[PDB]
């Protein structure tokens, strides 16, 4: 169904995005050990 | 349908937005390197 | 509808609100860089 | 309606938090200039 | 109705936990201060 | 109803994991702390 | 059903996802701890 | 709610004219009995 | 909540008006009965 | 909102077609009454 | 679920009521024998 | 969206067939005058 | 899903309850043949 | 959708059940034709 569809959209686009912040915040670790 | 829509619409505004997190804190990691 | 508009008022609030959050995470970067 | 009602609280809860958020990072940021 | 009850639910629980965020973040702009 | 113990999920997986970012920011402003 | 099943994934998705971040906040501290 | 609302238009509509149907059977009884 | 209210009111209109229509029926067969 | 007025459609369909049958019972009254 | 409990109200009550309309018109049906 | 053309589509069945019985009843009187 | 399920039974329920009416309706054909 | 599907499923049964009422008044109607 339509609804479910955007519901699995929102899963899919916020974990993702979610998931970038996380890699940054890798990225300031990285940055401080350097 | 107008649900579906309006659901596509958080999971695009809200990626959209936290990717902007994720930018500014390479912006952060990148300054701490120096 | 009701519903859509309501959901598009969550899309709307909270990716507003996200870009605050991205927007104050530069301030942070610019102090580290001064 | 009651769905739409609840939506709404759901916009105006989380960007309230959020926006504490963001202002609790301008702290950091102006701790860091300190 | 219980799915508004659910909505509200997630409405409480979301801005509490964002809210300790919020504090947290307060918690490292204090310790910069120092 | 199925729906709403769905919502039900979202609040108490979403508050935990939230609380979990805001402890591990707690780490962050004890390691400055020392 | 379809529509609380999608509702289940976004409660999985959006915790693991936070969890990754809370981690990356970890790391971070680890780092400024030497 | 726009959609409860519509429902109760439904019940509204449905039993009005259920009961012109139970109206015009009565019309026949009453034409049986001369 | 409103929505199961609502469809609970068209279960009632409905079988309320139905009924009114079986006893309508009834009077015809007791009209041909003499 | 679609939904509602979809089952506004519904009512006003099934209204005006209920009185139809209503309208022809009478037909039926009037035959037998000459 | 409160919505799923109310359309099995609808299913019972109109089930119900037209089975009542069915027996009216086997009394029509014995009044002409007959 | 597929729930409000879902509810078009027991509109237009509904009052199609619920049409066709006021026609057999109209048949029903003819038959009478006859 | 439940909401489904529930649907499912109105259709069940109303088509087999219809059907009984159409049966007594030919048992007054029969009843007017003999 | 799952729920698209079964409201589709109401409008199929109660029409095809409808009309089974419909060509037995239409029998009726012969009957007396007869
Ligand atoms: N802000
Ligand atoms: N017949
Ligand atoms: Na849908
Ligand atoms: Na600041
Ligand atoms: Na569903
Ligand atoms: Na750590």
């Amino acid at each position: 169904g339509e609804i479910a569809q955007a519901l699995k959209e929102i899963a899919k686009a916020a974990a993702a995005a979610l998931k970038e912040i996380a890699w940054a915040l890798k990225e300031i670790a990285q940055a401080l050990k350097g």
